[PDB]
């Protein structure tokens, strides 16, 4: 449907919206508890209430946007808006351009939001990164992410010194979605 | 023998009849990139995530070949290649975008598993670079597709080059993708 219509998004190819949380197999445990979560999540979603939403991990092509994609749609089946953000190229865009802050504030205000694909590639990101989610806490706004790294390797991974606040914003996203990996074919 | 799986658009297809064998790694330069080639054939996966090539150097020396060369290895193991000149496309370009195919020839090359683009520079616009290439180096770094290149000019040359201040970004957010795509090696 139109269902795409409530769906927003920023820096990535819409045809991968294309999505539904019923394409996805039961096959192991990484998806059955995920979209077990899912479901749960869009059923019970209203308006302002403290609400987890996934860390999804895991190695190249198992389906972790395509999960984020199919919540999404789910989403749009109860009206609700979302937006799903490419976020390597939300830090890039960021440094090399006209109008973009009018959006980081879309960002950090959407009843739902999705960053797809943290990690890779001190530093300002403690300035544009930490306050989103921290606005998402202070706000209970549900916020879900999908990563190559699970949480032990992410903040080993975010610009490394010779602090602890990457450790910082380690615990916001923790505290913001409850982690699941998952494992599966590399679909490709 | 691997000939029907790697495919060209724009150059006589007999000039893609290549090995890494039949060259002789004369002098350094060469040395690493077929090794860098036997490297990405042995760990290439779909949706990996890997450098492809940017060979850049003066005229006659090896540059299309040795891109024909990895595309020929890439055959011998099954995987499927595709190798575009690239000044005959930017300027078919020009007018084209009318009424039509050619442009789901612009979609198969941006969704290709391994794209390389012959020598880039030597001429051409900017609402074709900025909105034709530019896509293109986008989305197939969101996928993580494989993307090889061959110029005249080293990446410093090649921005100033494009640049004909605004334009400084421009050439600015599309060299930082070329660089995030493909390691530069200077040949002679
Ligand atoms: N559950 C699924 N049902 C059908 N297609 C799927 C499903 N999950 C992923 N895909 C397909 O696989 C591809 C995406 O895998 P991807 O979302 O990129 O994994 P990452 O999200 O890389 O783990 C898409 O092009 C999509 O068509
Ligand atoms: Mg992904």
């Amino acid at each position: 449907k139109r269902q795409e219509s409530l769906i927003q998004s920023m820096f990535m190819p819409r045809e991968i919206l294309r999505a539904s949380l019923s394409d996805v197999d039961l096959n192991d445990d990484g998806r059955i508890k995920a979209i077990r979560f899912a479901e749960r999540f869009v059923a019970e979603y209203e308006p302002g209430k403290k609400m987890k939403g996934l860390y999804l991990h895991g190695s190249f092509g198992v389906g972790k946007t395509y999960l984020l994609a199919a919540i999404a749609n789910e989403l749009a089946k109860r009206n609700v808006s979302s937006l799903i953000v490419y976020v390597p190229e939300l830090f890039r865009e960021l440094k090399h351009s006209q109008t973009m802050n009018e959006k980081l504030d879309y960002i950090k205000k959407v009843p739902v939001l999705m960053l797809d694909d943290l990690g890779a590639e001190s530093w300002v990101r403690d300035d544009v990164f930490g306050p989103i989610l921290q606005y998402r806490m202070f706000e209970n706004l549900p916020t879900f992410f999908t990563s190559n790294f699970d949480m032990q390797q992410l903040a080993h991974h975010l610009t490394y010194s010779q602090k602890v606040k990457a450790a910082r914003i380690m615990e916001r996203i923790r505290y913001l979605a409850y982690p699941i990996e998952i494992t599966g074919p590399n679909r490709r």
